[PDB]
């Protein structure tokens, strides 16, 4: 998995299942502290499924996304 790691809203998203994302690319905005902070894959991977959309609420350690296992 990968998280939120503030409260806010979740401005946009820009993966999709089946998308590729490596350690440092970004993912996601964060919408909070009236300031937008973008939110980028903590690791590398194949993005198995995606648990928010746009403008939804997030918080800290809220998940955003799940990638797949080390066996594919």
């Amino acid at each position: 998995t990968v998280s939120i790691q503030m409260a806010g809203n979740l401005w946009k998203v820009h993966v999709k299942a089946g998308d590729q994302i490596e350690k440092g690319q970004e993912v996601a905005i964060l919408e909070s502290m009236k300031m937008e902070i973008p939110i980028v894959a903590d690791r590398s991977g194949i993005v198995k499924e995606v648990k928010k959309k746009e403008g939804d609420f997030v918080n800290e350690g809220d998940v955003l996304l799940e990638l797949s296992n080390s066996t594919q």
